[PDB]
């Protein structure tokens, strides 16, 4: 009829390659047929220019496709049954007990013939005559033992091989492997000529079956290297997806499709290296299926199917990476890692609307669509958002891009307070803040500023919470003053260490979390200047140094601290006294205070801001 392609993902995510099978093979031979495996994984031991694609694998109105009408046909062909059958066997020039090996290669052949027959698969056998060399044209019983084979079966005298010796071995296996692609070659080309035989007739025009065909096709193609040719027959199998009816039950099912479609037409795209064709691909394909669903789109379908879009889109990103290409990604190193990122955002916010829809009261089997979200719900621990935000910081990092992976960084940590898992949130803010401060930009700075305060008070490291208060309140003005005042009120507790007053958001646990604090934590603008430095040793400094309060609200007039520093030898507007410097210390010593540390209100501004001199 117009059964799926395939609903099956995680398929040929490495370069399809060809599959010839290796029997049932005991132990006891097992340890000499590691050598016989050693050739077999020298195949992936040497380069890929030296590797056979072909890999092993073991085992013990119009009529219906056969080979093609369902996917699991799809996949057993594609690793379970092989192209060809090779059976490797052990052959010692002998007398009788070699009429044994006759009988039993003879049994072994005729089991593997009869297997052959449910499968209709070209067979080889290969021997190891594991005596010394001789010239060809020397072993007559050679010709007897394929007579014997030929009697028993049949199998022509060229797909006989033979592997004497391991030094001898290594080369006859590399010339096994040619002659594998040519036999491989040829039973693809066959099944190709029954794929395309096959689509020239149509069971009544069922329209779907064709679509399977050339997907199939394709296939073959990529096996067979013709990229362009498999690709084109896949992108001709989206158009014929295009002329099917849309919006239906099976809408989404096509979405998928054209999903495993895009996902291998831009491998073979990137393989030929045709960038903006795959962008251009992409798109298409994407704004043609958000245009085809308008609901239902329950929205972990058709957004975190876009996610996985973006997701195979990366992934491709990537592997041109492996391949080298740097356009797109001196463009943008992934286009679409963020992207996917922001797509399972939405993908959450659907979750959470999901659960909004089953706050209502919640015959066609909506409950199973219920059960859907049930299983949906499962999707809720968006840490894979984390993570694909994760992929995307270091993509984009690669080229060395901290701006943006800085905000994808804020991203996260505003994820990890939707999700309410304030600590590493706090992490990443704690890395940002600095970083903000630095953009100079006050505004986004105040934004993730409240954003910390939440994390640190949610979290605990009172330190860090009020570190970044108070920096806060440096230029708070954009902001509402009557907060500033409680702040402020924050801060003479934290420096008490009494609780904090926003017990508004506040909750008993994390209270006593950082109650527990501070037993360990140890230690706006004004300006310093010096009347006079690089004395006499009889010259005497005093306060030169401007304590002034941008805040609007005052801070509490408690107290003054003055540091003494050695260099060379030890030694609105308000002022009070201090008399900073009296003690006619020893000459030519610039005593510039790393930070001021008077106890205006409280200990201090900590966070970094003391200038140096006059």
């Amino acid at each position: 009829m117009t059964m799926d392609a395939t609903a099956l993902p995680s398929e040929l995510l490495v370069t399809p390659q060809p599959l010839v099978g290796f029997c049932g093979l005991d132990t006891a031979r097992v340890s000499v047929h590691k050598a016989v495996w050693e050739a077999f994984s020298g195949s992936l031991q040497r380069k890929a220019a030296d590797r056979a694609a072909v890999q092993y694998k073991l085992l013990p109105e119009w009529y219906h496709p056969k080979g093609i009408l369902k996917r699991n046909w799809m996949l057993k062909h594609l690793h379970v049954l092989p192209s060809v059958v090779v059976l490797f066997q052990d052959m010692e020039w002998n007398d009788l007990q070699w009429t044994e090996k006759q009988v039993q290669c003879a049994a072994i052949v005729q089991a593997l013939k009869n297997t052959l027959q449910e499968r209709n698969t070209r067979l080889c056998l290969v021997l190891l005559q594991r005596a010394a060399p001789l010239p060809p044209g020397e072993d007559l019983l050679a010709a007897e033992r394929a007579a014997s084979l030929t009697n028993a079966c049949g199998i022509t005298s060229k797909m006989l091989f033979i592997l004497p010796h391991t030094e001898h071995l290594t080369g006859y296996a590399l010339r096994l492997e040619s002659a594998f692609l040519d036999m491989a070659q040829s039973y693809y080309a066959l099944m190709s000529k029954r794929i395309r035989n096959h689509r020239d007739q149509l069971t009544a025009a069922h329209t779907s079956l064709k679509i399977r065909h050339q997907f199939k096709l394709g296939f073959v193609a990529e096996m067979r290297q013709d990229f362009s040719t498999g690709q084109k027959h896949y992108f001709q199998a989206y158009a014929n997806l295009d002329e099917i009816r849309i919006n239906d039950g099976n809408c989404l099912e096509i979405k998928t499709l054209a999903g495993f479609l895009n996902y291998k037409i831009c491998r073979l795209m990137f393989k030929l290296k045709t960038p903006r064709d795959a962008i251009n691909q992409f798109i298409i394909h994407v704004e043609k299926h958000k245009s085809r669903v308008g609901f239902k789109d329950l929205a972990f379908e058709h957004h975190a199917w876009l996610s996985t879009q973006h997701s195979v889109f990366a992934e491709l990103f990537c592997e041109a990476i492996k391949n080298g290409l740097p356009a797109l990604q001196t463009q943008h190193p992934g286009i679409y890692y963020h992207k996917a990122a922001e797509f399972v955002m939405k993908r959450r916010d659907a979750a959470m609307e999901a659960y909004a829809a089953m706050q209502a009261s919640s015959v066609a089997e909506q409950q199973a669509n219920m059960q859907l979200c049930d299983q949906e719900r499962s999707y809720n621990h968006s840490a894979a958002i984390i993570a694909l935000l994760s992929q995307a910081m270091a993509q984009f990092k690669i080229y060395k891009c901290l701006r943006f992976r800085k905000k994808l960084a804020i991203d996260m940590a505003e994820e990890y307070l939707k999700s309410g898992d304030h600590a590493k949130a706090l992490t990443l803010y704690s890395l940002m803040l600095p970083d903000y401060r630095q953009e100079k930009w006050t505004t986004i700075f105040t934004d993730v500023l409240l954003k910390t305060l939440r994390c640190a008070l949610l979290s605990g490291s009172v330190a860090d919470y009020i570190a970044c208060s108070v920096e806060a309140l440096s230029l708070r003005h954009q902001s509402d003053q009557s907060e500033r005042i409680l702040i402020l009120e924050n801060l003479w507790q934290v420096f008490q260490g009494v609780p904090p007053m926003p017990k508004t958001q506040l909750t008993p646990e994390a209270q006593a979390l950082w109650t527990s604090a501070l037993a360990n934590v140890k230690s706006v603008e004004m300006c310093a200047t010096f009347e006079r430095v690089q004395l006499s040793n009889d010259d005497l400094l005093q306060l030169q140094l401007i304590v002034r309060v941008l805040t609007d609200i005052p801070l509490r007039i408690r107290s003054f601290h003055v540091i003494l520093a050695d260099a060379g030898n030890p030694q609105s507007y308000y002022q009070l006294f201090c008399s900073t410097e009296a003690q006619q210390f020893h000459e030519n010593t610039q005593l510039r205070i790393v930070r001021l540390e008077a106890h205006m209100g409280t200990d201090q501004v900590a966070a970094l801001l003391t200038c140096s001199s006059n």
